[PDB]
């Protein structure tokens, strides 16, 4: 029972774009981008078109950095995340209805406006590390378990 979504993060050598998500889940937290694969769409074609939907950018070259599956107590459907960095992008990030983004120097990522699990797994991302992990919410705001380990291959 698990459902597919990508994760997008424009990381540059000093700085990584998030986004302020305006409604739905992850409401008011800075995010990086995604959203469902679609029927017939592979995960990389998914993780580029959202992150166009989302942040106004052009992927040029996207890399797989990490699987992470989350799972919330009480909903059936685990969300199997497909993470993946780029440094290579065309365009400005645009704010709409939907996103609010905005460029963070690496030391001040705003992990107290973030998914909690972002403090775990962003360590290795800003490492170059690849990454297995799991997260298991009891609403929005509590880790109740997770495992994370690091990777060759994703
Ligand atoms: C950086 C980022 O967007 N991370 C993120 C994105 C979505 C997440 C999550 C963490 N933890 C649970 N959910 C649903």
């Amino acid at each position: 029972a698990s459902r597919l979504y990508t994760l997008v993060l424009v990381l540059q050598p000093q700085r990584v774009l998030l986004g302020m998500k305006k409604r739905g889940f992850g409401a008011g937290r800075w995010n990086g981008f995604g959203g469902k694969v679609q029927e017939g769409e592979t995960i990389e074609d998914g993780a580029r078109r959202e992150l166009q939907e989302e942040s106004g950018l052009t992927v040029d070259a996207l890399h797989k950095v990490g699987q992470i599956v989350f799972e919330f107590v009480g909903e059936p459907e685990l969300m199997d995340v497909h993470v993946f960095c780029t440094d290579s992008i065309q365009g400005t990030p645009v704010e709409s209805d939907e996103m609010r983004p905005c460029w963070f120097q690496l030391d001040q990522i705003p992990f107290k406006d973030m998914w909690p699990d972002d403090s775990y797994w962003f360590p290795l991302l800003l490492q170059k590390k690849k990454f297995h992990g799991y997260f298991k919410f009891q609403g929005q705001d509590t880790i109740l378990d997770y495992t994370l380990r690091e990777v060759d291959t994703v």
